[PDB]
């Protein structure tokens, strides 16, 4: 906030700050929220499937007859391609410790701690899938399930529920990354007139 430094430290601490927060918050933030947008946008694909995946057999209640291998399937492949899938770092490793750090950070129940190797690395939780196939698994034989209205209600309110989950947490990225904006922003604003006092302070200390 003053070190009587010239203008040209000013101006090169200023640029700096740029560079900070583009790399720390909008890169940082503008992955996580890509990968965990790109995922869900995977998940709706199986949504739109689901739809072909119920039809009749009451007989009637009506009694809905599930593809329960084929959403298990989807469902297992959506996970598999997103198990390992990081949020953060972009393309990095990290300290367990720091690590740890970033996930309290945007939540917690969004993504999940662990390593690869040569550090550590904050993934995309997979509860919410995980959950989804448990609930699957749980409804019996394959590759097709008949239940009456109250177990499918039952179900699907289990399974909109985990949606949801992911529903949320994936505006929560768009928040964690508006946020980092605003750290940045205010970053320049008071690096700014930490400049100018400089400069008038400098400009008294120039006067002197």
């Amino acid at each position: 906030g003053d070190q009587m430094i010239s203008h040209r430290e000013l101006w090169a601490k200023i640029a700096n700050s740029i560079n900070d927060i583009n790399e720390q918050y909008l890169k940082v933030y503008e992955h996580a929220v890509s990968s965990y947008t790109q995922m869900y946008q995977d998940f709706s694909a199986v949504l739109s499937s689901l739809a072909g995946w119920i039809s009749p057999g009451g007989n009637d209640g009506n009694s809905v007859k599930l593809q329960v291998n084929s959403l298990k399937k989807a469902l297992e492949e959506l996970k598999e391609k997103y198990k390992d899938k990081p949020l953060y770092p972009a393309n990095n490793t990290v300290s367990q410790e720091q690590a740890n750090k970033w996930l309290t950070e945007l939540g917690g129940t969004i993504g999940k701690v662990s390593q690869k190797n040569g550090g550590y690395v904050v993934s995309i939780n997979m509860t919410p899938i995980d959950n989804m196939l448990k609930s699957l698994d749980n409804l019996g034989g394959n590759g097709e399930v008949v239940l009456d209205n109250a177990k499918y209600q039952a179900w699907n309110a289990g399974f909109s529920a985990e949606d949801e989950t992911m529903k949320n947490n994936l505006q929560t990225l768009v928040q964690k990354y508006s946020n980092a904006n605003s750290i940045f922003d205010n970053l320049v604003k008071v690096l700014s007139s930490t400049i100018s006092s400089c400069t008038d302070t400098d400009k008294l200390f120039l006067h002197f």
